[PDB]
């Protein structure tokens, strides 16, 4: 029916394909001749990479007899001699034409698989125009040819020429989603079949739990997971005929693998390497508000987009709070945009990266995406002043677009130049705002130094008393506090350095 | 809008009509334009938004606009909606920087008659009337509609009854509170709806909505 072959999770799409594509190649030729209808001569199926497009193409080829598929990929076609970039697109149709001319209407179906159709075949109006014209004149031209079928696969369907998508050239258009919970269960069933019949899979593994634990897995990462678990088991063993793979191997392999549409733990973990100390009452309120907004986004029906701004004095430790709020939510898709990643690229590459990261957040059920700085991304310098308009306009457009279909998003941006944003007139894109004030007190410093154990209580008391008698209006961020504490620790005497540093810093 | 559509359909000399719907930001202009478009029946309707010219290059944007306009000249009746027009010509008020080529293209393309005996109606929205005045581009439009804000409490009550939030008692309490808690009241529909939705979650009682409306206004 559909799953007797190796494809799981794709049910509706395959019914559509079977009804529209192979509903005229199965019936007796007499009936179809009486009806007076031709055959479909194209198929464009698009979606995120690594989801099972080539597999379905090859299975379609196999299930209908047909010769071996002829495979090609976009950028390989081009050459650097006149008339060679289009000769390659002409050599793919020779054999089918010859067989059609020789045999007639009893020929055998031929298949041609095209990969990355949006790299060369872009709207015309150069080598590109010639290539598009040469394919256009060959797919449907003056000479009839109805013993062929060409499949095309792509990830961006809104760049292909507008005449290559007309009934007669590429008639059927299909979309491939990511697997659902049942899709993952079925994929697991298909993949763990050799180890099942051959009696080398323990009786403790419960694939339902494994499917439930894997979220946003793409269907190929499952294959990697199972293979890695099997390799782990064998390598642990080396009784060679008594190998058994248990739950522990699978769980370890799962722990090792990192999905492509999942959390990026390392960055969000190194962003908070200094630790989260509750030095006052504000921190709890900030975190509570963050949690409130997370919950609102999760449980709403009409609120499918929420953009949040967090701002305050420099050094107040703003990115750490955002990272902690993100790390205590549980969403399956978390991503970060920081100046470190972008540095070194050109403006065009910067825009491309900022756009692609926003186009991968519309293919998952629940997401959360963090933007850092927002003033160094725009290249701001106060003399003249200077900055980049293109990136600014890109970010402005991206912060107001609702996600497609039924999805959800929570953008969270940090800044420390409120006034500049006000001048640029960009403050209408944000829904709610949070402020992060810095330390103005002495008990806070005492709490910080007890939590960091700067010294024994004797020196701590002495230094706090000295500062109380000297500095009345202590006002500094938490980064400078920590760095000064460390510097004093590695230096000699508390009052000699710590007090002097604090006095010169406040 | 209905009058203008009817004029463009059944006439002899009017073969190109422009418009300009302008008002304060958040007043809900694009919704009105879309509603006027959906109740016409014209065979051909298309829309140009900043959401589609995202991440492109300038030349690509010009080519896209050119192709759209060219495709609009091959059918008997047509309509064409344009959004912003201060964001397509990316405008930042400091310097002030913007793009001139796209501006000139749009300025030349809004005064060209369709070939032969075709007809065309164009609706373009904006929120920077003063900027357009300064650019000296206000001569390309044949008329100008205006969209104002909300300026009464009964309108808020109507919005509430339509949004299923008041529950009668809440209506009375919140209206009475805001009667003396705010002398002047002016807010767009978008922000009002957002405030209602966010108020629904926590403390459905009048307090939350009162604070939200007071701070927003
Ligand atoms: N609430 C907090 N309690 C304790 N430490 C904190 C807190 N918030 C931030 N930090 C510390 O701040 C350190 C660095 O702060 P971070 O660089 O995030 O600050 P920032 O103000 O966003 O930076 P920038 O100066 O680049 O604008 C981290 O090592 C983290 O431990
Ligand atoms: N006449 C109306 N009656 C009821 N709701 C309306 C009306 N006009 C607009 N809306 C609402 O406005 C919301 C969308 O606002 P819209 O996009 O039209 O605003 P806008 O003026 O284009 O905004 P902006 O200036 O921020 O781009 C929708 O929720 C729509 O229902
Ligand atoms: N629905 C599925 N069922 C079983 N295996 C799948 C499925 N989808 C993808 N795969 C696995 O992914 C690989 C197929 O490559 P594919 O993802 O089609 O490449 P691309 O999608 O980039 O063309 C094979 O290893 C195949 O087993």
């Amino acid at each position: 029916k559909f799953e007797d072959l190796g494809v799981g999770g794709l049910d509706k799409e395959f019914t559509k394909i079977f009804r529209r594509a192979f509903a005229s190649r199965i019936f007796p030729p007499s009936v179809i001749e009486k009806l007076g209808i031709s055959h479909v001569k194209g198929l464009l199926l698009y979606g995120p990479p690594g989801t099972g497009k080539t597999l379905i193409a090859r299975k379609i080829g196999t299930m209908l007899n047909a010769k071996e598929p002829k495979i090609v990929n976009g950028p390989e076609i081009l050459s650097k001699y006149v008339g060679s970039s289009e000769e390659n697109i002409r050599n793919l149709f020779k054999d089918a034409e010859a067989e059609y001319r020789a045999k007639g209407e009893e020929s055998s179906l031929h298949i041609i698989i095209f990969d990355e159709l949006d790299s060369v075949f872009k709207q015309r109006g150069g080598v590109g125009d010639n290539v598009v014209n040469q394919l256009l004149a060959k797919m449907d031209g003056v000479d009839q040819l109805n013993n062929i079928l060409v499949i095309g696969m792509t990830n961006r369907k809104d760049l292909i020429d507008s005449a290559l998508l007309r009934p007669g050239r590429f008639e059927v258009q299909v979309e491939i989603h990511l697997p659902d919970e049942k899709g993952r269960l079925q994929i697991f069933d298909i993949q763990t079949k050799k180890m099942r019949e051959n009696n080398m899979m323990s009786d403790d593994v419960n694939l339902a739990e494994l499917a439930a634990l894997t979220k946003n897995f793409s269907g190929a990462e499952i294959e990697g997971l199972v293979k890695s678990a099997s390799s782990f088991a064998i390598n642990k063993t080396v009784d060679i005929a008594k190998l058994k793979v248990t739950r522990e191997d699978f769980l370890n392999a799962l722990n090792d693998v990192t999905p492509a549409f999942g959390i990026s733990e390392e960055d969000l973990k190194t962003c908070v390497e200094g630790g989260m100390m509750l030095y006052s009452e504000r921190v709890n309120s900030i975190l509570k508000n963050g949690a409130r907004y997370v919950r609102q986004v999760r449980e709403s029906d009409k609120s499918r987009l929420v953009s949040l701004l967090i701002h305050g004095p420099a050094g107040s430790g703003k990115t750490a709070l955002a990272a902690e709020i993100a790390l205590k939510s549980g969403f399956p898709f978390i991503r970060l945009i920081s100046p470190n990643e972008l540095s070194g690229m050109s403006e065009s590459a910067k825009i491309a990266y900022i756009d692609n990261t926003f186009r991968d957040a519309y293919k998952s059920p629940l997401n959360i995406l963090v933007i850092d700085s927002l003033e160094t991304l725009v290249d701001w310098v106060p003399i003249g002043p200077r900055f980049s308009n293109n990136i600014l306009q890109m970010l402005k457009v991206a912060l107001k677009r609702k996600p497609p279909q039924d999805r959800r998003l929570l953008i969270m941006t940090t800044t420390s130049a409120y006034s500049v944003l006000q001048q640029m007139d960009i403050l209408s894109c944000f829904d709610n705002e949070i402020a992060v004030p810095n330390m103005t007190n002495l008990d806070e410093l005492n709490n910080v130094m007890i939590e960091s154990n700067f010294l024994d209580d004797a020196g701590r008391v002495k230094v706090i008393n000295e500062l109380s008698r000297s500095c009345p209006n202590f006002n500094v961020g938490i980064k400078k506090t920590l760095t000064n504490i460390e510097t004093a620790r590695h230096d000699e005497d508390p009052v000699n350095e710590l007090v002097e540093l604090m006095t010169q810093s406040a």
